[PDB]
């Protein structure tokens, strides 16, 4: 293990040498700026923060260093900063100054290559690896004028929806320090969660711009999966297609997703990734105000929702219908089938084994709970598990039963499959005429190192990447004591122990915000966002 060792002792010089520089930047800017209303300038709505830097009124050092202030001040408390991209400092000199993002700020997942800068993903063997140079989304954040200003942290290996690796260790939740911040997207939950970053980008193939919005209280979108480009993600495995990743972004209101997406959907995306479709942002659709038919449900008859998840789910319902929305019962057929048969076969078609040599001579993190183990078994072994646990414990045996490896031939039929299950959702989706589709989100924040073993929670987010559905999150509530007490009638629809470990799980959450899903067909990232922006304006005023 001596290898893995000192691959973490030296990404947290690392991290501690890049903190020291964080601090010493911003003390410097302090005592040149003594007068700098800094509460009013972090307090202030990105557009506004946007309108403010595009007319001269507040300079990109001003917002810069206060910002880098508040994310230096938030990372004692939440340890989401695993390293300061240097280079930003000149960015912001030569930030082209008619740019639609122009002096804003933007946090980075660590994935999110950047020159000269590792994307360890908490893995070993990643370490001391830099990247030779940025990736396209983040070129197209500079061409806009954009700062990128630090990597955020994620779980090991990206595949936990808990936030912690063997070489930063563990993010924290800012709002109760025992809670998870989601994940894998956790650093920036937490980060933007907490004030010190007003815009950032994660990415999601089974829910991790979600959940971390989810769990810290602020808004994310995944798109459509080839919306955005993938070029230059560090990633654990590649060349899987069946289930897609999506990169997206996180921010404190639905606005901000939108004025993002906007400046990515840029001619210079377009000629960077001509392999990306140019479709331009459809601004018209994203600012429509046109009654909508909103599918619903209350429950994926999968994962049991806490109160305070229907209580979210029920009130937006609500509040829907009495501003003239037609509210439509509406669940997705054979989500079971789409949960553990394609989606899990999708993800491990392989029985996990490319996942598993990046472990090779590695620590497994906790929070991954026993994934490791469990797909390192061998294929007869799954299989004869999965017969035994059938009549007791379904839902445990299917999952181990689909992700054994297979043939090229079956990854086919399996790919065929996944096709016309998405066929077979839209055409549902058309013959009640839906325009979009409301769901549960998962929450509040489950414990940490829960999410690694409450691994059927998932279902609520993983439907819509198997679909590859726009999918949004707006958070519109907070746990009340009555939700939190209510909890103790918790049963699950199963009594596996994936239900158990939920349940204990989500209790001790008072005063934890809770979110509902927004989702569109295939690229109608406009009309999702225009369903979140109406959530958010009934929701949360
Ligand atoms: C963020 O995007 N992610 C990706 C998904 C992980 C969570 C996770 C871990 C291990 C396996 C799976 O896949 C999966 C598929 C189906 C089911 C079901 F059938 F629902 F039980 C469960 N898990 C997902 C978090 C970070
Ligand atoms: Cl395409």
């Amino acid at each position: 293990r001596q290898k893995a060792r000192g691959a973490a002792t030296r990404a947290r010089q690392k991290q501690r040498a890049s903190l020291e520089t964080m601090d010493k930047a911003v003390q410097r800017f302090r005592l040149q700026n003594p007068d700098l209303d800094s509460e009013a300038l972090l307090t202030l709505p990105l557009l506004q923060l946007v309108q403010k830097l595009q007319s001269g009124e507040l300079s990109p050092e001003a917002v810069f260093f206060t910002y880098l202030g508040k994310a230096w001040e938030v990372n004692k408390g939440t340890n989401c900063v695993t390293s300061y991209l240097t280079d930003c400092e000149t960015q912001l000199s030569q930030a082209p100054r008619q740019g639609l993002l122009y002096g804003v700020p933007v946090s980075l997942k660590e994935c999110f290559s950047y020159k000269g800068h590792d994307s360890t993903l908490g893995l070993s063997l990643n370490e001391g690896m830099p990247s030779e140079s940025d990736c396209v989304v983040v070129q197209v954040l500079k061409l806009q004028g954009a700062v990128p200003f630090v990597h955020t942290n994620v779980p090991q290996s990206m595949f936990s929806y808990d936030c912690s690796n063997p070489l930063f260790g563990q993010t924290m939740n800012p709002w109760k320090s025992s809670k998870s911040p989601g994940g894998s997207s956790g650093g920036e939950g937490a980060l933007i969660g907490s004030g010190g970053s007003p815009l950032g980008l994660g990415t999601d193939i089974g829910g991790s711009i979600r959940f971390p919005s989810a769990f810290c209280g602020i808004c994310g979108l995944k798109p459509t999966g080839n919306r955005l480009s993938k070029s230059g993600l560090k990633g654990c495995v590649y060349g899987q297609t069946a289930v897609q990743l999506s990169l997206g972004p996180m921010a404190r209101d639905v606005e901000s997703l939108a004025l993002c997406l906007k400046a990515l959907l840029c001619e210079h995306l377009f000629t960077l990734d001509p392999t990306v479709p140019p479709l331009p942002f459809r601004e018209e659709v994203y600012r429509s105000s046109r009654p909508l038919r909103v599918g619903y449900y209350e429950t994926d008859n999968y994962t049991m929702p806490s109160p305070a998840m229907r209580r979210a789910l029920i009130e937006t319902k609500q509040r829907l219908e009495a501003a003239g929305h037609t509210l439509i019962p509406f669940l997705p057929n054979n989500i079971p089938y789409a949960l553990e048969v394609l989606s899990t076969g999708g993800l491990f078609s392989d029985g996990g084994r490319s996942f598993l040599q990046n472990f090779k001579g590695d620590f497994v993190d906790p929070c991954l709970g026993d994934l490791i183990l469990i797909l390192r078994l061998p294929s007869w072994f799954k299989r004869l598990l999965s017969l035994l646990l059938k009549p007791l414990f379904p839902r445990l045996a299917a999952f181990l039963n689909n992700m054994r490896p297979r043939s090229a031939e079956k990854l086919w039929k399996l790919q065929h499959e996944i096709e016309m299950y998405r066929q077979s959702v839209i055409a549902q989706w058309k013959a009640m005429n839906l325009d979009v589709l409301l769901t549960p989100m998962l929450g509040p924040a489950l414990d940490l190192n829960t999410p690694g073993r409450a691994t059927g929670a998932v279902s609520y987010t993983m439907l819509y990447n198997c679909l590859d559905f726009p999918a949004g999150v707006v958070p519109v509530t907070t746990v009340t004591a009555e939700d939190d007490a209510q909890m103790e009638l918790y049963k699950g629809y199963f009594g596996d122990i994936w239900d158990i470990i939920l349940k204990k799980a989500m209790k001790n959450s008072v005063g934890l915000p809770v979110a509902v899903q927004c989702v569109a067909l295939p690229w109608q990232e406009e009309l999702c966002l225009r369903f979140m922006r109406e959530v958010e304006q009934l929701m949360t005023p």
